[PDB]
C-alpha cells in the first residue's frame, strides 16, 4: 500500500520548525493538537496543569518513541523546543518561554509573566518534536514521532516515507509514502486523473465538477480558517494609505467569490472568517473605481501619470492568479498600471522587500482557535508571517495587552478592537475565506481535511 502525495508550495529544509509539511504528511507531532472540530487536544501529553499563570506543569505518554526508536522523554522534548526557539522566529515569538526543566517524563515550562495562549501554541505544527540527538540533517530527515519517517529528501522536489511500524497510536496502514511538490493545481488534478498522485490538496475550482463526474475520484471540501488577500509592502513609501484604500476599492470581493471561487468561498473583511461567532467585522468593501480614482488623485496619480505596481503571485493557490488578472484590468480603469509577476517561490521571492510593491497571499489566519497568534505573527514588527512589514504602535499596544489578557471574553473584546483599529490602516486588503479543496482517489480512505487546514496524513489513513 503506497500512497501518492502531490502538494504545492515546494519547501527547502523541511526541519518541523520551518514548515508544517512534516506535521502534515504523518512524520511530525506536537505536544497538543486540534481534532476535527478545531478544538485543543492534549496529544504527546498524558496530564498537564497551570498552578499559576506563570507554570506550565507537563507529564508526557509513557508509551512513545521516535523513528529511530529513541523513548520520548521529557529531557527530548525539552531539547527540541529549545532547538526550534533557537533556530526559528515563529517559533520563538509564539513561545515566550524563560526557562524549561525536565526529569524522567515530567516538564515544567515557565514563562516571566501570563501568556494565556501558550498552550494553544504548543500545538503549532511549527512546534512539533524531533530527536535533537539524531545523527541526520534535521533540515533533510528529521527524525519525529509521526506514523511515518522520511526517509529521502530531494529538497524542493520529493519526500519519500515509510511505515513506522512502532508508532505510538496503532500500526500506520500504509507501507510507504510518496509526496511531490507541483505548484500548479490543473497539473495536480491530471496527475490525479492519470493515477500519477493518489490525493492532492488545494484543488482549482473549476476542476471540482470533473472530479465529481468521475467515479474513480472524490472531491472533499471545508470552509475552514484560511483566507486570501492582497498584501502589501509597507516598507514602499509609494504604498500609501490612500494607495492601499483604492487598491481595496478596485477588488470586487462579492464578484470574486461568485465567479472565481464559483461560490467556494465567502467575501471578506478582517482577516477571521465571519462563521467565528464572536468576530465583530469591518464593514464589506464593495468595488467603487470613481472612489478608487479619487483616492489616487490625493497622490498625484492620472491617466497620464498612472499609478505603478509590481503585483507578485504564484500558482500554488490556484485562484490567487485568477484574482491578479482581474485587479489588474480592473485597475486600469483607476489610473494604476499594475504588472504581475508570478513566481516559483513566493517566499524566497517576497523576502527582498526591494522586489515587490503588492503580493497576492493566502494566511491560514485563526488556527487553534484565538486571533492572537495572527496578530502577533502578521502585524507585530518582525512577525514572522508579517511579510509587508506592517506596524502601528497604536495597534501593537493592543496585541501587548491581548497577550497577557486571560478572560477569554475580553480576549475577544480587545481582538475585536485590534481589528477595528488595523482595519483602518488596510494593512492588507482580505479578500475571501476560501474553502480548501483535497481530491483523492476513492480507494483512498480516512485522510484529514479540517477546518485547521494543516493536517491530512495520519496512522488511520489507508488505501482500500
Ligand atoms: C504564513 C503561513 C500561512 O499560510 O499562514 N505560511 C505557511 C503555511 O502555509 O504553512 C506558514 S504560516
Ligand atoms: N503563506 C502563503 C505562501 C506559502 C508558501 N509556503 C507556505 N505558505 C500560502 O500559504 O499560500
Ligand atoms: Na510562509
Ligand atoms: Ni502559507
Amino acid at each position: 500500500k503506497d500512497l501518492n502525495i502531490s502538494l504545492p508550495l515546494k519547501t527547502k529544509s523541511i526541519a518541523p520548525y520551518e514548515t508544517d509539511v512534516p506535521v502534515k504528511i504523518g512524520a511530525a507531532e506536537s505536544l497538543f493538537k486540534t481534532n476535527d472540530q478545531g478544538k485543543i487536544e492534549k496529544a504527546l501529553v498524558k496530564s498537564y496543569h497551570q498552578p499559576n499563570d506563570t507554570t506550565l506543569d507537563i507529564e508526557l505518554k509513557d508509551n512513545i518513541k521516535f523513528q529511530n526508536g529513541q523513548k520520548l522523554t521529557a529531557e527530548k522534548v525539552k531539547s527540541s523546543l529549545e532547538n526550534s526557539m533557537k533556530k526559528s522566529d515563529l517559533v520563538k515569538y509564539s513561545l515566550p518561554i524563560s526557562s524549561i526543566t525536565a526529569k524522567g517524563q515530567k516538564l515544567t515550562i515557565k514563562t516571566n509573566s501570563a501568556y494565556p495562549e501558550l498552550v494553544s501554541e504548543l500545538a503549532n505544527p511549527f512546534m512539533a518534536i524531533y530527536d535533537t540527538d539524531a545523527k541526520s540533517d534535521v533540515n533533510q530527515t528529521p527524525v519525529g514521532t509521526g506514523p511515518y519517517q522520511i526517509k529521502d529528501y530531494k529538497q524542493s522536489r520529493k519526500i519519500s516515507l515509510s511505515n513506522f511500524k512502532d508508532y505510538w497510536q496503532g500500526k500506520p496502514k500504509l507501507d510507504h509514502i510518496t509526496v511531490t511538490y507541483q505548484e500548479d493545481g490543473n497539473n495536480r488534478v491530471r496527475n490525479l486523473e492519470s493515477q500519477k498522485d493518489d490525493l492532492i490538496t488545494d484543488v482549482p475550482v473549476n476542476k471540482v465538477q470533473d472530479i465529481e463526474n468521475n467515479q474513480n475520484l472524490k472531491v472533499s471540501k471545508e470552509s475552514g480558517f484560511r483566507t486570501s488577500l492582497l498584501m502589501y509592502n509597507h516598507t514602499n513609501k509609494k504604498m500609501t494609505k490612500s494607495v492601499r484604500e483604492a487598491l481595496d476599492h478596485i477588488i470586487d470581493r462579492q464578484g470574486i467569490a461568485d465567479h472565481i471561487y464559483q461560490g467556494y468561498a465567502k467575501p471578506a473583511t478582517s482577516p477571521f472568517n465571519d462563521k467565528i461567532p464572536y468576530i465583530k467585522e469591518p464593514k464589506l468593501t464593495k468595488q467603487n473605481i470613481e472612489q478608487a480614482k479619487m483616492l489616487l488623485a490625493k497622490d498625484g496619480y492620472t491617466k497620464e501619470h498612472p499609478l505603478k505596481i509590481k503585483l507578485i503571485t504564484y500558482d500554488g493557490r490556484p485562484e490567487l492568479s485568477k484574482i491578479a488578472q482581474v485587479l489588474q484590468s480592473d485597475a486600469k480603469k483607476a489610473n494604476i498600471e499594475i504588472d504581475i509577476k508570478s513566481v516559483d517561490d513566493i517566499e524566497g521571492y517576497l523576502k527582498d522587500r526591494s522586489a515587490w510593491d503588492a503580493t497576492m497571499y493566502s494566511f491560514g489566519t485563526i488556527p487553534r482557535g484565538d486571533t492572537g497568534y495572527f496578530f502577533n505573527q502578521a502585524y507585530k514588527k518582525d512577525g514572522a508571517i508579517n511579510k509587508g512589514d506592517y506596524n502601528n504602535s497604536n495597534v501593537d499596544d493592543l496585541i501587548n495587552q491581548l497577550n497577557h489578557t486571560v478572560d477569554v471574553k475580553e480576549r475577544h473584546n480587545i481582538s475585536n478592537d485590534i481589528i477595528k483599529l488595523s482595519s483602518r490602516d488596510v494593512p492588507n486588503s482580505y479578500i475571501a475565506y476560501n474553502d480548501q479543496i483535497v481530491a483523492a482517489n476513492s480507494k483512498v480512505k480516512n485522510y484529514k481535511v479540517t477546518p485547521e487546514g494543516i493536517y491530512l496524513i495520519d496512522y488511520r489513513t489507508t488505501i482500500e
